[PDB]
């Protein structure tokens, strides 16, 4: 059983920035941490969807209560020409893949609830709430909130500057502590501090992480048959020495390394032989001495990426998921 | 019983414009038109609101069902900090003096209903259609749409731009065919001609009211004794042979002359006694000859007026409802 910095390290590891760093300690002297975490449901998720998904493991592993919102009222505002049905089946795809991902991750689900944004978007006292806000948020601030978030276009519709509202008034009604997501929300998080007293009710803690460049790019698919895998690993780019700007070192560090706190290098014998890091600095720091080459770099992440994917890969051969994956993607 | 022709008339006299005449002609060519009157519960009625009311009593002798909306939602949005019972009470004010009016003018209320804002407003079926409208409308619209309406502020506020929508999403849910309002609603009531389609509802027929110079302007209440109604109309503006800008001529061509389509001026035998008008502008082209002096329009508005008046304040001299009219305006 975790101490409270126990507790804190796993909630709080590999993020670029925590807001409200005093009440969260507080909370985890008493009890577990309640996070709240939002997923769009139109795209399909590929390798990149990991680096959230270890920082939900992690807050599992912490002992958190975590609720994932699925996002399908948006989904459908966004594109109303969409049937309910094929939206649902999305929907549905990606409350299975996140399944599957913790599942192979290796994380209790017991304290995971997922709900879907119509389950209480649409209800008397919420959108009650959307009106009250509305009445106190200035347009200015709506447009200002989104500004990174919001799909910049041609002429902005009104519901770009209702969202922040909704995502803000998400943290009282999923009744969390704490909302968690990627430094690209922080606009929509300092605005939720900013605006929920105003209805009176208490400000979240805010946890980001950072923005992390992507593995490749095409992309790497949840499901891609381990010889995909591979040849798009093969075409990452992976400059010698270069530890700024490394979308394979950022996987390690996001995802792999979390794992069990330590990475497996693969390399011939010739060159020192397989080496184990305990602490990612050390990776970082025989990468840039040029002493681990990028190709033995990728091929260290294609095991063990291929490790991760293989029991998701399994369960969506089994003949349900088999058709939930082709139809949710016809 | 009415003609098509004679409910038309009694529909569309008075008016500044009519939108969608095609359509309001095929209906009455089959049935009864049923008509949507938004009033805001906020204000204390002053003898002015005797001129939506005198289209909603024609509305109703020409066999209309007549559906006025009381605007709570907006009321309690507009100031938070008032209680929800406080704010009920000037709801019930208004249907009671509303009510009170109409049986004064002396029109059928079988086919008059009075409907709440929170009825409805914040109901599910409702909300999705008001977020599928942000969806397409764009803030340039919705600001443009409220230009006249919206009270223009420092830093205007979101809510602003979400009441447009509203009002036309109302002519939907309360099923009518035409929503009636003063000229200075025209941009709102375009604006549902052009998006109610794109939620796939009909357009509705618009009926606009000029906006009627005041009779003075304190203004006369509606409970005003008979002796304050005379004061105040004593310093009435009233410049004598001016036809075009008169709150006195207004006050009889709105209110006054349609009661029973005449108006007796009274007038002492040395100026050619006592005289009933049977059209309006017959009237106005004695005042403008300066042979109906404005001393004597006046008195003559002073007389019908109290007659007017005179019922209402009786009602509202009852236990209960002068009770609940210092209530309302503690």
């Amino acid at each position: 059983a975790p101490s409270p910095e126990e507790k804190l390290h796993l909630i709080t590891r590999n993020l670029q920035e925590v807001l409200g760093e005093e009440k969260l300690k507080e909370i985890l002297k008493e009890r577990e941490l309640k996070i709240y975490w939002r997923t769009a449901t139109t795209g399909k998720p590929h390798v990149a969807y990991f680096v959230p998904m270890s920082k939900i493991a992690d807050f599992l592993k912490a002992g958190c209560e975590v609720t994932i919102l699925f996002a399908d009222l948006h989904a459908y505002l966004d594109n109303m020409k969409a049937p309910w049905e094929l939206l649902e089946l999305r929907v549905s795809y990606y409350e299975n893949v996140i399944k599957a991902m913790l599942e192979s991750i290796g994380v209790p689900l017991e304290k995971l609830k997922f709900i879907k944004g119509t389950d209480y978007q649409l209800s008397k006292e919420y959108t009650l709430d959307v009106y009250r806000l509305s009445s106190v948020v200035t347009q200015h601030d709506s447009k200002k909130a989104g500004a990174e978030v919001v799909k910049q276009v041609e002429h902005p519709l009104l519901s770009g500057l209702l969202y922040p509202g909704l995502q803000a008034l998400d943290e009282e009604y999923l009744k969390v502590d704490a909302q968690f997501g990627g430094i690209d929300q922080r606009k929509i998080f300092t605005f939720a501090e900013k605006y929920l007293p105003a209805l009176g009710y208490s400000k979240r803690v805010h946890l980001m992480n950072p923005m992390v460049p992507g593995l490749t790019g095409s992309k790497i698919d949840l499901l891609d048959r381990k010889e995909d895998v591979k040849k798009k690993l093969k075409k990452a780019f992976c400059e010698p020495g270069n530890v700024e700007n490394n979308g394979v070192l950022s996987f390690i560090k996001h995802v792999l390394f979390p794992l069990k706190s330590e990475f497996v290098i693969l390399r011939d014998e010739k060159w020192g032989g397989n080496k184990t890091y305990t602490a990612y600095v050390d990776l970082e720091k025989d990468f840039a001495a040029e002493v681990v080459h990028p190709g033995d770099l990728k091929n260290s992440v294609e095991v063990a990426l291929n490790k991760l994917l293989d029991p998701i890969r399994e369960k969506f051969n089994t003949p349900a998921l088999k058709k939930l994956a082709s139809a949710a993607y016809p």
